């Protein structure tokens, strides 16, 4: 899955993503990619380019696609699907949208086919969030950096302790115990539905991490979104029950969004 260096056109600096500058650019001059150069330092390299080989398996057309590697040089180069409306967190928060509920609601379900994707696959995301989806030219959402946290080599992002930690996007379980499941997924996708239906507000947006934490042990949750109806409502609560063993499936959930998108749309 090697992709020789000398094939890419770099055209347009992106910004700093999570752990690396990304770039647009052409491979053969003629498709779309994008160019993500790996921090040096930031990942466990070894371990990250055996998974990165496993991964050029997965595909969905609401994953972002992986191309390719370049590993015969420093820093590495990952390269994947162009997604031109970039960071989906970034897009809700861009007022000029004017999104329509039902806009939202396809968000949602885009996410949902991906998750049920990856859950069907016995793969867990690990990081399901607005900030981890990316949106393409025709305004889809795929999700991206799934299964990544665990070659992040920086300590403040991996323990439940760290500065860095999705502690806004983490279930009971997981603040108390690290114990992680498709059931943490299905948590941070409740989670992830309310930030989509908030236009990209933070999740418990008047609290520290510590206080959201203590929050979520005292059973607190968040509450709904202005722009969530009540089914739309029912679905993200759902996500969120105390036990992990009664919260749906990513399977579950697509039906039950597809429903809504029947009745309301
Ligand atoms: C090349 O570009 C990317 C690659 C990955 C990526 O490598 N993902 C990945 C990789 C693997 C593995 F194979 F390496 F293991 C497994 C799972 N997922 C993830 C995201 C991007 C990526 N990051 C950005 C922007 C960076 C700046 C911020 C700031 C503002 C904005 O919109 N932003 C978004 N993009 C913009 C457009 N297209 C992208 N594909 C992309
Ligand atoms: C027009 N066409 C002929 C040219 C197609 C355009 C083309 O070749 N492109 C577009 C830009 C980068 C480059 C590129 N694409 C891929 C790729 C694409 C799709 C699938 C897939 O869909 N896999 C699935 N597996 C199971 C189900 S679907 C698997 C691999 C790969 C690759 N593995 N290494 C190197 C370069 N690569």
């Amino acid at each position: 899955w090697e992709i020789d260096p000398k094939d890419l056109t770099f055209l347009k600096e992106l910004g700093t993503g999570q752990f690396g500058v990304v770039k647009y650019g052409k491979w053969r001059g003629q498709y779309d990619v994008a160019i993500k150069m790996i921090k040096e330092g930031s990942m466990s390299e070894d371990e990250f380019i055996e998974e990165a080989k496993v991964m050029m398996n997965l595909s969905h057309e609401k994953l972002v696609q992986l191309y390719g590697v370049c590993t015969k040089q420093r820093p590495i180069f990952i390269i994947t699907e162009y997604m031109a409306n970039g960071c989906l967190l970034n897009y809700l928060r861009e007022m000029r949208h004017r999104f329509q509920t039902q806009q939202l609601l396809e968000m949602c379900k885009d996410v949902c086919e991906a998750m049920e994707y990856l859950e069907s696959k016995q793969f867990l995301h690990r990081d399901l969030a607005a900030r981890n989806c990316l949106v393409n030219d025709q305004g889809v959402v795929k999700v991206s950096d799934f299964g990544l946290s665990r070659y992040v080599l920086d300590d403040e992002y991996t323990s439940s302790v760290g500065s860095k930690f999705p502690v806004r996007w983490s279930p009971p379980e997981v603040l108390m115990y690290s114990k992680f499941s498709s059931k943490s997924d299905i948590w941070a996708f409740g989670v992830l539905m309310w930030e989509i239906y908030s236009l990209g507000k933070m999740p418990y947006e008047r609290f520290t991490n510590s206080e959201t934490a203590e929050h979520i042990a005292q059973g607190l949750r968040l509450y709904r979104p202005h722009l969530a109806s009540e089914k739309v409502y029912t679905i993200m609560y759902s996500c969120w029950h105390e036990k992990a063993d009664e919260r749906p499936t990513f399977k579950i959930l697509l039906s039950n969004i597809l429903d809504v998108m029947d009745e309301e749309s």
